[PDB]
């Protein structure tokens, strides 16, 4: 039993809700919140900009030190950093950005990072400003993630389409 509330159950391990991931994280304080990161951990917009804003830019400060030490992530890769005031940990995961021409096949590799954590609060990878089809992202999530994932979908209209079209 965990404290996530109001989710629709899609499969044995995947749950979904129309919610603002920032507000969900502030309420639940999950062990892991997933950020929709880019390889430079520049948290300018989309989910990343919103999460970073909620940390009063502490996420960006920590991320800049991470990059200065380690260099950029790989597309499809991840790193674990602090969750600041939102969660114990933040798993920064880089899905492919279609608006940069990146290979959508890398979306499966991106979701594989979730399997290193027993329970996660997450957005749909590569959705939103990353330009992928969210219906496809949900399909890849369900077919790749085996650990318990709670998906927050900001847009109510999109949430309804994801549920109604879910096979
Ligand atoms: C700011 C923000 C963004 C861009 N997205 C991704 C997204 C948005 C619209 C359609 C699809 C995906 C979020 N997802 C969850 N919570 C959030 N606060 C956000
Ligand atoms: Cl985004």
């Amino acid at each position: 039993v965990n404290s996530f509330s109001g989710y629709l159950k899609l499969t044995d391990n995947v749950y979904i809700k129309n919610a603002d991931i920032v507000e969900e994280a502030k309420k639940v304080k999950p062990t892991v919140v997933v950020n929709a990161a880019n390889v430079y951990l520049k948290h300018g917009g989309g989910v990343a900009g919103a999460l970073n804003k909620a940390t009063n830019n502490a996420m960006q400060v920590e991320s800049d030190d991470y990059i200065a030490t380690n260099g950029p992530l790989k597309v499809g890769g991840s790193c674990v950093l602090s969750g600041h005031n939102l969660a114990k940990h933040c798993l920064h995961v880089v899905g492919p950005n279609v608006n940069k021409g990146e290979d959508i096949q890398l979306l499966k590799s991106a979701y594989e990072n979730f399997n290193q954590h027993e329970v996660l609060l997450a957005p749909l990878l590569s959705a939103g400003i990353f330009g992928a089809d969210p219906i496809h992202s949900l399909r890849v999530c369900v077919d790749t993630v085996r650990t318990n994932v709670y998906l927050a979908v900001f847009d109510k209209n999109l949430y309804d389409k994801l549920v109604s079209s879910f096979l």
